[PDB]
């Protein structure tokens, strides 16, 4: 039983509960894991850390997230491939293969790309129910983060280290779920929305000075080396509310960077966010 997909990247025709998937998006991926939905090919260069038993052998490595390994996927022949916007621009690509699916979060509405994505593979798979259920704790969890960040006020910036420097997402980013969805407010408002970040100096941030200072330390996931902490944690920075209340919150880059947008991946990083302010 086929069925046809509508994505930001055109329309898919796809066997209902494919045998063979191939999975550029981690999100994607710790969703089907959630699901008990299996997988065929990952690649297993930039696996998150909660997600390792995907490097076992019984799984096909199809390369990294910016490198797929496309004559292997090839030889695979999967029934669907489905990709994020780290590969948006492989799309033709991939489609001459097999199936593709585009599976993106638009970040103006986070919580409903995320409900839809989710919606998408409960149909492929037949799994609507399982699906219904986790969106379900997921709005019960940001009603409870919710109001717990209504109780007080306080204003919030979200950055990211990569090699000593510094960026800064605010609403509508990669990162804006903190704002738009879970109520907490922003130090800087109108921050202009870059996949890497609008670029910032220690100036900035002992300025529009903080009450909780969120990091994301790509180095650690993209090089392997965790640098957050002596990028931030100097002169400047010690000075702001944040440090001198404890509230630099460190949010686990498997999640937020390598993996967002899954049942799983939603979960914590709202998690990570309550726990940062309570
Ligand atoms: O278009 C993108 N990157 C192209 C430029 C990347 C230049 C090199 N990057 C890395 O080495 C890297 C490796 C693994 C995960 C990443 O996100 C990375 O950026 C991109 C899109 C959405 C989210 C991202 O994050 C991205 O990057
Ligand atoms: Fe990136
Ligand atoms: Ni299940
Ligand atoms: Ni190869
Ligand atoms: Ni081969
Ligand atoms: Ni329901």
């Amino acid at each position: 039983e086929e069925i046809t997909i509508k994505h930001e990247l055109g329309e898919t025709k796809v066997k209902k509960k494919p045998e063979k998937v191939v999975v550029f998006d981690f999100g994607v991926l710790d969703s089907l894991d959630k699901l008990g939905v299996e997988v065929t090919g990952v690649p297993k260069a930039n696996l998150p850390s909660y997600l390792e038993k995907y490097k076992d052998s019984k799984y096909e490595n199809v390369g990294g997230l910016m490198e797929p390994d496309f004559e292997k996927i090839n030889e695979i022949a999967p029934d669907l491939i489905i990709i994020s916007g780290r590969q948006a621009n492989s799309y033709e690509k991939f489609a001459e293969i097999a199936p593709t699916v585009y599976m993106g979060i638009d970040t103006k509405n986070y919580i409903d790309s995320f409900a839809n994505n989710m919606k998408t593979l409960g149909k492929i798979f037949g799994k609507e129910k399982e699906v219904e259920k986790e969106l379900e704790s997921i709005n019960k969890q940001i009603e409870a983060v919710k109001a717990k960040a209504e109780k007080t006020s306080g204003k919030a910036l979200i950055v990211l280290t990569t090699g000593g420097k510094v960026s800064a997402y605010g609403p509508g980013s990669r990162f804006g779920i903190i704002h738009d969805v879970l109520g907490i407010k922003p130090v800087d408002a109108n921050i202009e929305v870059s996949t890497h970040g609008q670029s910032i100096s220690f100036e900035y941030i002992a300025e529009k000075n903080p009450d909780y200072l969120f990091v994301v330390d790509r180095d650690a996931v993209v090089a392997g080396k965790p640098s957050a902490k002596q990028t931030i944690e100097n002169e400047l920075v010690k000075k702001t509310n944040a440090y001198k209340n404890n509230r630099i919150i460190y949010l686990n880059p498997n999640y937020w960077y390598l993996a967002g947008g899954g049942l799983i991946s939603v979960a914590e990083m709202i998690n990570e966010v309550e726990k940062g302010i309570e």
